[PDB]
């Protein structure tokens, strides 16, 4: 009756929007207990929703925006320094590609004090393009709790992989090192030089 998911925003007009869950289906609102809701494009979001009728018609039951991204630039040597080393914890299967989102569910020390810098980028898209590092600077944070975070990355800025299937590495640091996490990315969506030959 009730579910809980990942989905994408998409605008229609004013405050019009469907969702787009991860295996493609579409979800038009027929009803919400947020009517003052303001879709934007590129936007994900966690929707506790009820069906109505089975594309599907639902009630919104909540809404709750996840932060975000696209892609962020590389800074070479800076990385460190803007993006930040600070460990966080990813299980298996708390990754996943999603409607062309990266999608991630992490785990990391806050204090409530600072605001921490959530990033993915790629330290070297020339030769490496699938190989992308998620960032996260939590600045002067004290480390007073264990908590949770969300967060979706649009990867349409990756290279097309025409419609083949690529293999997308995304490390990331962890309290016992460097760690790597290996996903299928195909650039069309239904499906789910460098690239010129192989």
């Amino acid at each position: 009756d009730i579910w809980i998911a990942v989905a994408t925003v998409v605008p229609e007009g004013n405050n019009v929007y469907y969702l787009r869950l991860d295996d493609g289906d579409k979800l038009w609102p027929a009803a919400t207990n947020y009517p003052n809701y303001q879709p934007k494009p590129n936007q994900r979001a966690l929707v506790n929703f009820t069906i109505l009728a089975d594309s599907h018609y639902i009630k919104v039951n909540a809404i709750h925006n996840i932060l975000t991204k696209s892609i962020a630039k590389n800074e070479g040597a800076a990385n460190d320094s803007i993006y930040g080393t600070d460990p966080v914890s990813i299980y298996n299967n708390n990754m996943w590609i999603g409607d062309g989102y990266l999608n991630i569910y992490f785990e990391t020390l806050w204090g409530g004090k600072t605001a921490h810098f959530i990033n993915l980028i790629q330290p070297d898209a020339e030769n490496d393009p699938y190989t992308l590092e998620f960032r996260h600077n939590a600045y002067d944070d004290p480390q007073y709790t264990i908590g949770a975070g969300r967060v979706a990355f649009n990867l349409s800025s990756l290279p097309d992989t025409k419609g083949e299937t690529v293999d997308l590495v995304v490390n990331y640091w962890t309290s016992e090192g460097k760690q790597a996490y290996k996903l299928k990315y195909n650039s069309d969506k239904t499906k789910m030089n460098i690239t010129d030959m192989k």
